[PDB]
């Protein structure tokens, strides 16, 4: 029988490469960090007609929705071959689980005098997942420091290892930097120093950097930005 995983993603422009998505790019981070033997496949146009192509094949059987796929890996590859990827601090899951919404929102709207209430929703997102990400979880211990710790200095969102809650935010987070930048001149606020942190400890692992699709390919999925605003 069909044996194993295959991951089935959106193609590129080109019809080959890794298109722009954060489903897609959220699965192949777990599964790179699952340590699992796996494909990708690129989807260039039993599973209903027209499913949105981030899907997967485990052992023949096709599972779609993101979310179900990310809950079916981590029940299904466990330890100890596998390691668990669930988060430890139930916040981890939900800090900035707006920034994408309202990021989108943002760059979507077309009417200018709109643009100040869409951007100032974004910083305030932005805002709620800084302060998280520099605030010290409850069990962090430096124990390397004599002074007192202020600002949190874990790697990433629940601790020092990546879990399925930094697969979700980080790919997410990497489109708003490309694409806001591009078509608004738009950047991360230099003050909010836990999402710099963060992302600087992200774009330092592999998992991460070598699953952002190309710059052109997410720029060129925004392409509708470069539009003025009426």
């Amino acid at each position: 029988g069909a044996m194993g995983i295959t991951l089935f993603v959106k193609a590129g422009y080109d019809g080959e490469s890794i298109g722009n998505c954060p489903f897609s790019q959220r699965l192949f981070m777990i599964l790179w960090l699952k340590g699992v033997i796996f494909n990708v496949t690129t989807v260039d146009l039993n599973l209903a007609p027209g499913t949105n192509p981030p899907f997967m094949t485990f052992d023949g059987e096709v599972k779609t929705d993101v979310n179900k796929i990310e809950e079916f890996l981590e029940e299904k590859l466990v330890p100890p071959r596998y390691p668990k990827l669930g988060t430890q601090h139930p916040e981890s899951n939900s800090a900035g689980n707006d920034v994408f919404a309202k990021f989108s929102a943002f760059i979507k709207n077309t009417k200018k005098d709109a643009n100040e209430i869409y951007e100032k929703n974004l910083l305030r997102a932005l805002k709620k997942l800084d302060s998280y990400l520099n605030s010290p979880l409850p069990d962090e211990i430096d124990a390397d420091s004599s002074e007192d710790v202020t600002v949190s200095q874990r790697k990433f969102l629940d601790g020092d290892e990546l879990t399925l809650a930094d697969c979700n935010l980080l790919p997410k987070l990497h489109i708003i930097k490309i694409v806001a930048k591009k078509y608004r001149d738009f950047e991360f606020p230099s003050e909010m120093t836990g999402i710099w942190r963060y992302l600087n400890n992200a774009y330092a692992r592999d998992e991460f950097t070598n699953t952002c699709p190309a710059d052109r390919e997410i720029e060129h999925a925004y392409s509708d930005a470069a539009k003025r605003m009426k």
